[PDB]
C-alpha cells in the first residue's frame, strides 16, 4: 500500500555527471563514453561565431577530483559535445529518445558537476517542466530506465518568468518553442494532462479510495465536450486503449472512471481527498500507475 | 526557482542492496564492509509471525541456512548475530561500493529518502518523513522488507530506516540499523494500529517560509500570537505542539523573510480557520508538512523572490 511522486534510482546518471566551465560560465555536463554533452550556452548569440573563437583547452571539465582532457568539439542543435581523451567507465547501456508531453521522467538536479538530489516530473502539454532548479543547474539531466537501459529525453537549458522550466532532447532540440537566448519568452497556457488524472484515479481505486465512483457512464465525444471546458487535455482512443489493463485489474470501464472524472470537475472534491490531494493529479501516467502497484526493478 | 519533494540521488545506497533468502522467505538486506543488515523476521514461516521467539527460531539456523546474493554473484555467509530486531549475517566479502556512512536514529518530522527494493533489486525513490505516530506513509509492496531510509549530508549516507511491516490503515513500520522500532511497535502479527496522528507544525512553517522566499505572500495577516494561544488553537486542527526548540530552529528561514516565527505562526491560525478559497501554495491546495526547516534550506535560494 501507498502512492508516492516516485523517480527512478539515479546511481547509473550520477556515474556521467561532470562540470563543465568555459570562461566565467560553469554548468552541468554528462559524460557518455568519450563524449561530454552540455548546453550550448556555456560558451556564452551567434554560436558559429562565439565557437570558432574557442579552442579545446579553453573547456575545463571536471568529473569528481580529476580533470579530463578536451580534444576535441563540435555543436549538434543547441547541445555542446566535447570530445575528451577517456571514456567514462561507469557509462551505462543507454539511448536518447525523444519524450512527448505528459510523458513522466526522473530529473537529478546537478551544481558543479554534483548530483544534488532527484525528483519525478512530466513533459507538460506546453512543453514546460514545473521543475525545481537554482543557478548553476543548467545541464541537469531526465531520464527513464527501462530494465538497464536508461533513455536520456531531456536536459535543463533555461527558467522561464513564472518559475518553470525549459530545455531539449540530448539531440539538442528544444521541447517548446523555445530559444538559448535571453529574450522575451514565456510559457504558453497550460492544460491538464487528462490521460494521467485517469491513471491516477485507478491508483486510488486499486490502494482502496472509491467514494468517487459512481453508476454512470458517459461517450467519448461527451466527456471531451466537458474536458475542453475544464482546460483538460482532448481524450482520444489510444489513451482510452493505454487505460485497458487498469481497467480490467479494478472492474471499472475507462468510459465509466470518465463519468467520476465529470462529476470531480463539475462539483469539486467537497472536503474531501483522494490518496492524500485536493487536487486532481497529472504527473502519473498509465505506465507509472502499474510499475508502482507491481514492483518493478532496475 | 520551484519547489518540489525531492530525495536524495540513490546510487551510494543502490551500490549497497542485496537479496537475502532463509528458507521461502526472501527479502532486502544492506551490505555494508563485511556485514549484511537485514529484518530478523526473514527467519519466520508466517504461523510463526503470531508469537515468534526469534532465539529459538535462530538457534537452529546454520551460516549456509542464509542465502545472500549481491547482484549475480552468490555471497558466503561465515557468521550470524541478532541485535534487537535486525540479523546481521557476516559475509566472506567486503562491499568494494561500501559508502562513507553512519547509523543515526532519527526523530519524528524528520525527512529522508526511501530506496524501495524487490530481491535485492531498487525499483524507486521517493522522499518521506517520520509521522508524529512513529509510522511513514510509504509506497511498499510484499518484499519490499529490509529497504532503507536515509539521508546523504555532504558524502556521507546516514541510514535511519530499515522497513519492516505494512499495519492495517496502509502506513509502514520499521527500525533504526541497531533494530529498534521506531514506535510502539513489534516485529509480530499481534493487533496493531497507528496511533492518531497529527501534522508537523514545525514542518508546515517551513514550508510556509518557502512559499514567501519563492515570492507568494497572500497568506499572511497584521496578526501576532503567543506562543501559547498558537498551541491551543492548532491542538484544535489535530496539529503538533510547537515547541520553542521550535521557534529557534525557524529563526535563520525568519531573518531571510523578516517575518517573525509567531507572525508566520498568526498566519498558519487564520489559514487553518479560513482554508485557502480556491488558492494554492506552491503547487499545493493542502498545507504541507514534510519538508524540514533544514529541507527549505538546501532547496530554496538564499535570496528571497
Ligand atoms: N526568466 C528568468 C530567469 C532566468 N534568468 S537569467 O537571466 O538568469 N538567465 C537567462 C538565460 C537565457 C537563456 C538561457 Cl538558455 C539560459 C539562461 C539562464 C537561465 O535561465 N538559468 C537558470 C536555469 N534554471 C534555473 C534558474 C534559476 C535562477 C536563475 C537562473 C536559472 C540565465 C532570469
Ligand atoms: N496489515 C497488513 C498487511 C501486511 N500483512 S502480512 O500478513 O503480509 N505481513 C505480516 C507481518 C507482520 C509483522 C512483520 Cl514485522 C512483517 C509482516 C509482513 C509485512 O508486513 N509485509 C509487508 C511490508 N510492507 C508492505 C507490504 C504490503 C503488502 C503486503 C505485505 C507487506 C507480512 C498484511
Ligand atoms: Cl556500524
Ligand atoms: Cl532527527
Amino acid at each position: 500500500s501507498g502512492f508516492r511522486k516516485m523517480a527512478f534510482p539515479s546511481g547509473k546518471v550520477e556515474g556521467c555527471m561532470v562540470q563543465v566551465t568555459c570562461g566565467t560560465t560553469t554548468l552541468n555536463g554528462l559524460w557518455l563514453d568519450d563524449v561530454v554533452y552540455c548546453p550550448r550556452h556555456v560558451i556564452c548569440p551567434n554560436y558559429e561565431d562565439l565557437l570558432i573563437r574557442k579552442s579545446n583547452h579553453n573547456f575545463l571539465v571536471q568529473a569528481g577530483n580529476v580533470q579530463l582532457r578536451v580534444i576535441g568539439h563540435s555543436m549538434q542543435n543547441c547541445v555542446l559535445k566535447l570530445k575528451v581523451d577517456t571514456a567514462n567507465p561507469k557509462t551505462p547501456k543507454y539511448k536518447f529518445v525523444r519524450i512527448q508531453p505528459g510523458q513522466t521522467f526522473s530529473v537529478l538536479a546537478c551544481y558543479n558537476g554534483s548530483p544534488s538530489g532527484v525528483y519525478q516530473c512530466a513533459m507538460r502539454p506546453n512543453f514546460t517542466i514545473k521543475g525545481s532548479f537554482l543557478n548553476g543547474s543548467c545541464g541537469s539531466v531526465g531520464f527513464n530506465i527501462d530494465y538497464d537501459c536508461v533513455s536520456f529525453c531531456y536536459m535543463h537549458h533555461m527558467e522561464l518568468p513564472t518559475g518553470v522550466h525549459a530545455g531539449t532532447d540530448l539531440e539538442g532540440n528544444f521541447y517548446g518553442p523555445f530559444v538559448d537566448r535571453q529574450t522575451a519568452q514565456a510559457a504558453g497556457t497550460d492544460t491538464t494532462i487528462t490521460v494521467n488524472v485517469l491513471a491516477w484515479l485507478y491508483a486510488a481505486v486499486i490502494n482502496g479510495d472509491r467514494w468517487f465512483l459512481n453508476r454512470f457512464t458517459t461517450t467519448l465525444n461527451d466527456f471531451n465536450l466537458v474536458a475542453m471546458k475544464y482546460n483538460y487535455e482532448p481524450l482520444t482512443q489510444d489513451h482510452v486503449d493505454i487505460l485497458g489493463p487498469l481497467s480490467a485489474q479494478t472492474g471499472i470501464a475507462v468510459l465509466d472512471m470518465c463519468a467520476s472524472l465529470k462529476e470531480l470537475l463539475q462539483n469539486g472534491m467537497n472536503g474531501r481527498t483522494i490518496l492524500g490531494s485536493a487536487l486532481l493529479e497529472d504527473e502519473f501516467t498509465p505506465f507509472d500507475v502499474v510499475r508502482q502497484c507491481s514492483g518493478v526493478t532496475f
